[PDB]
């Protein structure tokens, strides 16, 4: 298991524009296109993301290319963030995958708002971080996915994904 396989399980793959759990136009493997309610604004972000006239449909290769870029950008976002970087550097490799999953889902500003959980993760107080992470809109909106990520932070294993 690795971050790519983890996020493919949590995000799925759709080759045609769709609306994510929040109602936002999305394509591929969780590639958010726009928060705007306009489907034409989404298609136009799609053509620009891909470099051709898609008409709202992409192939598997293109979905995988977006995915690769997004994972890369989440990693680099973590490493440039003053709050996130010290936390990420303190973690083992499995639990690093969980941090990237959160950032991928909610952006770096989002995760950097989990101040209390971050501190408990840094101190390696796993059970206490799991409890604090669960007290969140994120957990209440997407509990199944949130539990998978929380368990990964809690145990340091891929069990929730196996
Ligand atoms: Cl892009
Ligand atoms: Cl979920």
């Amino acid at each position: 298991m690795n971050i790519f396989e983890m996020l493919r399980i949590d995000e799925g793959l759709r080759l045609k524009i769709y609306k994510d759990t929040e109602g936002y136009y999305t394509i591929g493997i969780g590639h958010l296109l726009t928060k705007s309610p306009s489907l034409n604004a989404a298609k136009s972000e799609l053509d620009k993301a891909i470099g051709r006239n898609t008409n709202g449909v992409i192939t598997k290769d293109e979905a995988e290319k977006l995915f690769n870029q997004d994972v890369d950008a989440a990693v680099r976002g973590i490493l440039r963030n003053a709050k996130l970087k010290p936390v990420y550097d303190s973690l083992d490799a499995v639990r690093r995958a969980a941090a990237i999953n959160m950032v991928f889902q909610m952006g770096e500003t989002g995760v950097a708002g989990f101040t209390n959980s971050l501190r408990m993760l840094q101190q390696k107080r796993w059970d206490e971080a799991a409890v604090n992470l669960a007290k969140s809109r994120w957990y209440n909106q997407t509990p199944n996915r949130a539990k998978r990520v929380i368990t990964t932070f809690r145990t340091g294993t891929w069990d929730a994904y196996k």
